């Protein structure tokens, strides 16, 4: 019986070892996770030397087996610095 509770021990393994595939320096965190039919979007924390990037590994259920639809990272913008010197 593929049990749910394991199913997501998969997924956020999967999940962080892409984002360790695509930055081996850095250590991985799930942040958080969500269910949605077969495409679990699985938010992730990967963080670094003073970076800090949220992932999201969309991941989709094929059969048995998971699937990474896209990795997301979150998009970056210009700020207002609330310390001046």
């Amino acid at each position: 019986m593929p049990s749910e509770e394991e199913e997501k021990r998969q997924v956020k393994q999967v999940a962080k070892e892409k984002l360790l595939e695509q930055s081996p320096n850095s250590k991985v965190q799930v942040r958080r996770v969500q269910k949605q039919g077969n495409t679990i979007r699985v938010e992730l924390e990967l963080r670094t030397n003073g970076k800090k990037e949220n992932y999201t590994v969309e991941v989709e259920r094929q059969g048995n087996t998971w699937t990474v639809k896209r990795i997301t990272r979150t998009v970056g913008s210009l700020e207002h610095h609330h310390h001046h010197h």
